[PDB]
């Protein structure tokens, strides 16, 4: 699984992690994430955020 980053602030969102204070439990794909949740840093929506391709 991919890391994505928000292009907004540079929060990086990292897939083996989630972010499981607003509900994503870790090994959750960042297209599998509710498409209502929001940067934790910036609140942005998911549409500001790019696939960190390495
Ligand atoms: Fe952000």
């Amino acid at each position: 699984m991919k890391k994505y980053t928000c292009t907004v602030c540079a929060y990086i969102y990292n897939p083996e992690d989630g972010d499981p204070d607003n509900g994503v439990n870790p090994g959750t794909d960042f297209k599998d994430i509710p498409d209502d949740w929001v940067c934790p840093l910036c609140g942005v929506g998911k549409d500001q955020f790019e696939e960190v391709e390495e």
